[PDB]
């Protein structure tokens, strides 16, 4: 029963941005579920989420997605 090394899912900010845009712009589904994302990924803030839930059941096919800022 070790730490070792496990990469886990980061929780789910809440975004908030007036500056530019006002609601989204670009995109507005949940990564996991797609019903309706108002938060962004902690790590990367690339992918949307809508749940912690949501973000785990991603989190297999978000390990390619963190870590890569913007490109
Ligand atoms: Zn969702
Ligand atoms: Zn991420």
């Amino acid at each position: 029963g070790s730490a070792s090394s496990q990469v886990v899912m980061p929780p789910l900010v809440r975004g908030a941005q007036q500056k530019n845009g006002r609601g989204s712009d670009s995109s507005e589904s949940c990564w996991n579920c797609g019903r309706k994302a108002s938060e962004t990924c902690s790590g990367c803030n690339a992918a949307r989420y809508c749940g912690s839930f949501c973000q785990h059941r991603d989190w297999e096919k978000h390990h390619h997605v963190c870590g890569q800022s913007l490109q």
